[PDB]
């Protein structure tokens, strides 16, 4: 498999020292495509946790005290390093998590730039000086590293999800033990591999693998760690928001999210299904932006439908090793049965499947990419996140009408919309209850803007300027001459 | 009592109308000094809550659609009306907290304050423009009202604990609830009657007061709130940030210190007991960013506690009203309780009282200005928060040991120091964990400048273009050509 | 006459004392409605001017040391003055400079809002800590004010041209001497005897009036003067800039323009002949940021032409102070000869009047508001700036051929367009060569963004936290630990 | 004699061509420590610069069009490539300009540092919303490139002058001609090598060599060129000023300095010794920001002059291609008689020489380092830039003293001071009429800081986030909706 065979790595890194669980245990990594064997990871808890905290926390002051540009050099070298394996980390990824092999090594790019542009950041951490309230006081600002950090990644973006937090957190001078997703934990560690080999100092980046609850309990309840950041479940962030309560944690969230995704009868429709395509079924839509929701203008509604169901049957289903393949395997029975429900729901309340609808013939984690057509409002797939390949469509009248309903959630992630009129743009654009909105595209990643959600989709941001001040703490000096 | 009798209110606020409670409870309010009822507020429950969050939501869209211009107008129109009334506002501040008049006409200056400074920060909430990812991408960032928010606050600081809180939420475009102390609700009812005659229309700015149970449960599970901020005690803190992760609620909280006041070598030795002076015995101690533990090293200790001794005999304790008071009493029998607690748990630990010691003379909420000596580090006075007029007196030897004592506390709110050396200054200044450092000044208080702590002290800050960030949501938005 | 007979002033103000010459000539001005004479007022050279820059670095130091918030009370006291006697100050304006009372009126809300503005944005003059180079230096930037400065104020907005200037230069802690226009003294001297009555102190704010050169020489060669300001024809802005060179002064320049007015056939195209309406009618087209060639795509060409005739018809020329009256004269003889240049010029090409081409039955200073078509490229009107009630109508093919158009000029300050389509809208937005561009607005004004041209049509920008920019020099200060 | 013989270039860079003068001309450059001929350089004009000018403006869309990434990406492999090249470059410029190897292998570094920085900065070119004046409008401001820019640069620091306007230009979006010093032009047309390498497209970046007025003649005089940023004498800056008036272009100015040196009685004086040793003979004192005047106070006056000249004799004479010399020759004749001149005015008037005080046994362009003492305030040392190995030292009394003897002048380029006391510091900082203050350091060195003068040193900054400013011009777009 590997052109380097030491980025694939069987052991947890705790204070530079690559280690097996105190006890021995290991979890099994399979391969979701055909459930083969890959490897293990440690099967870690409290004990090892605790003491890569410790580590974090001693070698922190030492981290703090080098130089943005100390820091920015070491950080770079792991960005450059991940570029130059970029070919090994995708095939990893892939044979882990089942994303295409083109998918993954995209990932691995996006993944990387969070590290070198955080690199950057560093030295543009700004404080401020403010005009006194007294003509003898001097009012000084400055912003310094929170400290010990804990991140807590999915299986969905493996590469992508550590370097969004290890990036801004080491370049703020913090430290930081991250635990990886259990199903996807190879990714995590081959980056870890990197950051030794571009000279990131022990106890720096540790990444500690073992099952949720163990691992993370000892995370929220060590009084060292001041920040925690959580990619996953809206439920389980609302347990890591609760557990943060003790301490008064500093918490990043980026939780569930329910896409709409609109397109008007003013809209460029073959750009509206090219969005909608990249847009739902990326990672075979186990993506937290994912399009959940098409509505479509009743003008548009049929058009729409037809071009879509064109441009779907072109998706090729597989082994995303193999050649020309686009939808991979889900990551688990879980997700399908997922899939599978909001299927049944939408049909229970009236909607109609007009292609794919079930668990693909290759079985196991495989499913059909699929359209619904007449999903009515109270569908389980309107208020839940899907997960999945599966295209549900919504018709609507009115503007007000779709921006009520968009906005009709919980959730509040990204949405989407296709219009060319400005004044559509402006209304929708600042109506809509999101995050992040895309417009007249459905591909709004990058590293340079702030990436988050509102209300039950999280707190703080991911990316850009913003980014690192999640990381950071503001300290006000007021000097008396 | 006052000039504008209209600003004394008996009535809660909700929608513009002043009510009393459905089932017509009151709360007796009354004079610490002596024990007089002053009257008493309505003790609402979570129907009334429930009530005014609906209110809030109501009046939310068209408060968000007026200009920056417009809603400046009329925050300038209430933070005039303070001004005009400071001297009725400062009388009622007195009566139903105790602080000397003279400290009640400095905070409500300080409190309006906060209202003119976001009255113009509303004006200057920027977004982004960030050069694209493609060609064919525009990269913008709007910064919108979070929405409905709610406000707890304490009974130290009755005008400035408002005005931080609704001060950035009213001109950030977001609605407010807020519940203020039962012990110090007359100060808020009259803020709220000066907001109804700047033009705050119904419903943007509401003031219930009840039971904290009933009031607050209400606030933190209603999903209509979408922020919460809190001023108060730690463990208040946490249950609250609790109860907030049902939603994932943004929150702001300022909570408990435990403040080191570090005299070096070098100091100017008069400035420095000036300084002590100001920031120990403020508010009678009763302040989150008083002066709680002092720390003077060896060479200078025994000049310095002479002079501290001789400033405090000048000290004046008694009623608020009466001339040349600079002691008033503390806010409850409870208060005192905890001092006599502090006091008694060094002495059992080897300490010695150098003044002060116990209750005045007068009984009641008045207590002695105290200082202990031969306190170790572990007695309660040194590692809780006292909110008393009490000091314990530590001797250092050097920079080192000092930093660690005062870094070695779960809190991270105000620390103060007093060195002339340019490099101790820096050295001492970046290495103490507070989010406010005060150099050679006891005295800190701005609008213009951060405020807020790290650790277990809070998250957020208060005042300052970062004081408004806390009330707003960051959208990206991604436009394709 | 006037409410506040002391707001009418035939004396300079320098160094808090109202003057006449030192050799008691003056200057006389005259009502352009009717040619009466209203006054005079000083007519003083290189002494007084000379004293009045002495005067205004004398007041320096105490001015600079004041803290920002006792200077925003000064300018805030400016600020309400000026809103208080709004009515006195527009008639005075009306009768000096000649527009109706009506936009009299609202230039004074427009000029008085640059002084609250910058009132609040002296508050938050921000310096910055950057991370240093070297772990033992650190870097702070500082930014204080340049010092003295002078400011030339033209004829066109008697009141606005003044406060854009005044307001950021006193609200960065720099001191004036400034010279208004000669046909317009009136509204800058109410002003000047406001800024008395508002707190500004003897020498930080003086008005010298006299003849062009004979002042603007000294302003331009004493070394005391930093900082240079003006605002007018571009061929005195390039030899103002060439006399700044000898001393290096910081020179700000809002010069000439030749605003394109730009409707595509996708354009709302009654909101397209308010728009030109509002903006090549205003002030006369007495403006610097006036609609100056009327660009309509060929599909609407015709419509548009028959609403713009029917439009005009609705304007009544008259004396600016009756009723109903929306054009007044122009400032003098000079000014309807350049007009009646530009017609007879327009005609000699080939050029056709559709309405008004003459003056206006009263003679003196009152022109017929004017549309002229076929004309020609070449032609005077379509190259130079008009400054009257001209609007030549020219016809166009696609986007890449107007924007070719709008930009073949020296000139590139305002710029305006009308078009609903979003991505037509960016492209043109974008590569329109102009520091202001007006999108389905006829009316960009206000003091909250930037305000300026680029190439021949000027330097730096007014309004905004860019506007006080120009007042200040950044100090970089770097401390070695 | 280098590591890669293409790096010596000896034709002129216009449009990706290599080319000679259109005449055949060319400038002979010879080593200044032998009078040896190193080479020469094509003596271009106003054809072969109208020609480079045409280039630039022809490349701009294209240039203009990249994303920020992939113009980062070309500048990142040029800032790589210098670094690569880094021995050869400091070879190449030690053999032209004369300094010591080490100084030039530093130059280097801090040359291609600014490269590094402003490829990050372009990727941070941030817009801006704004809060709008009305309901129905929305205010956006973005910022683009000026378009085409000259540069003239001079012989003092023959690589780093370079990169300081072309880093911010280039990353910036606009294209550049550039024209090196004729004295020390190798160096430029070497980084003009690299560009090509790095993938710089053809016309982006040019280097005309040519002799003065010539090549600049043409920069200032042509109305394509919307931008000059110069650094020289001030003499030339005000008649490069005086020739940019016609076009009103935006330009930067970076002239004369006349640095004081204060140590005052609290300085570390050993550390005082160093940072003046490294202030005055770096680059043997011909550098802007050199210690030309050293102003110690009387408690310590003695001792420092004894210690500084303990410290010149670590100082070493000679080739600087030899090891261990720490002083190389002077640029030119000329240089050595103003030195010359300014030891003999200093003893005209009074003045007596501690050590040195006579070119040096060597001849041609070697000096002596030397000591002046007793010098009077009339001295011309006192008031003019020596550029060279000079330092004469003033004895002064009080804090108000020296601040007023250091800022009577017409320069405020940069300052330097050593004192303890927080107080002092904070006082001189702010007092001190100058754009950059070391505080007890002589380095202030960096990319990451604005670097410019007040007063007649200059106009604008470079380095840091303000650096690219300049290059820049804003644009206030307001939408109706
Ligand atoms: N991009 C996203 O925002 C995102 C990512 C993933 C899932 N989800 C949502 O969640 C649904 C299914 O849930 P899931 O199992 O994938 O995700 P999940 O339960 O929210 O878990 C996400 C990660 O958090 C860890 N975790 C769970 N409980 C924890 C605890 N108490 N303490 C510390 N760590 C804990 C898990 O570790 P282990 O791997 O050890 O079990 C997992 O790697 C999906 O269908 C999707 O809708 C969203
Ligand atoms: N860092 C600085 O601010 C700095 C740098 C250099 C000099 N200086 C000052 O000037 C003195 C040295 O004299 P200098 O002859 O080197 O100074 P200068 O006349 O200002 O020359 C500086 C550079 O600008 C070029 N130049 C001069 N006039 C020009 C024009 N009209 N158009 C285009 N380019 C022009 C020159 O090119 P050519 O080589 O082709 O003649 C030279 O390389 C020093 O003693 C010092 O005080 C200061």
């Amino acid at each position: 498999k590997l052109n380097d065979s030491n980025l694939f790595r069987q052991q947890a890194l705790i204070n530079g020292e690559w280690l097996d669980a105190n006890n021995g245990e290991a979890i099994d990594v399979t391969n979701p495509a055909n459930g083969d064997k890959l490897g293990s990871v440690p099967k870690m808890g409290a004990d090892e946790t605790r003491a890569a905290i410790d580590a974090a926390n001693r070698a922190l002051p030492a981290w703090r005290a080098l130089t943005a540009k100390e820091r920015a050099t070491i950080l770079r070298n792991w960005f450059n390093l991940m570029m130059e394996h970029q070919d090994d980390l995708a095939r990893l990824m892939t044979l882990e998590q089942g994303k295409p092999l083109a998918e993954a090594k995209g990932e691995i790019s996006y993944a990387a730039s969070f590290i070198e542009w955080f690199a950057e950041e560093g030295k543009r951490i700004y404080g401020d000086t403010i005009p006194g309230h007294q003509a003898d006081k001097r009012l000084i600002v400055i912003k310094q590293p929170i400290g010990v950090t804990a991140a807590i990644t999915p299986w969905n973006f493996p590469a992508a999800m550590i370097t969004r937090k290890a990036g801004p957190a080491l370049a703020a001078g913090c430290t930081m033990v991250l635990k990886p997703a259990s199903q996807t934990p190879f990714s995590a560690l081959a980056l870890a591999e990197l950051a030794i080999r571009a000279g990131v100092p022990a106890g720096v980046f540790n990444v500690v693998t073992g099952s949720a609850g163990a691992v993370g309990n000892e995370l929220t309840s060590n009084p060292l760690v001041r920040k925690l950041s959580f990619t996953g479940s809206t439920e389980i962030g609302r347990q890591l928001m609760e557990q943060c309560a003790k301490d008064i944690k500093k918490v990043s969230l980026e939780l569930g999210g329910n896409a709409p995704f609109i397109v008007f009868d003013d809209a460029d429709l073959d750009k509206a299904v090219e969005g909608a395509l990249a847009s739902k079924f990326r990672n075979a839509g186990q993506t937290c932006v994912c399009a959940n929701r098409l509505y479509v203008q009743d003008g548009v509604y049929d058009r729409f439908a037809e071009k879509l169901q064109q441009a779907m049957s072109k998706l090729h289903i597989g082994d995303g090793l193999d050649n020309g393949v686009t939808i991979g395997p889900l990551i688990d029975e879980k997700a399908v049965a997922k899939v599978e429900e909001h299927i049944a729901d939408a049909l229970e309340k009236g909607a109609r499947v007009v292609c794919g609808g079930k668990a693909h013939e290759r079985g196991g984690n495989f499913f059909q990419p699929t359209i619904l057509v007449d999903v009515p409002a109270n569908a389980k797939v309107s208020k839940e996140e899907t997960f999945g390949p599966l295209a549900p469509l919504f018709r609507f009248k009115d503007e007000a009408d779709v921006i009520a309903q968009a906005n009709d959630t919980e959730f509040g992630l990204a949405a989407y919309f296709y219009a060319r009129d400005l004044s559509r743009v402006f209304r929708v654009g600042e109506a809509l209850e999101y995050g992040i909105v895309g417009i007249n595209t459905g591909i709004i990643s990058n590293e340079v803007a702030p990436f988050g959600g509102i209300k039950a989709s999280g707190l703080g941001r991911e990316g850009s300027k913003y980014g690192i001040e999640d990381y950071l703490e503001i300290k006000y000096m007021c000097i008396g001459l």
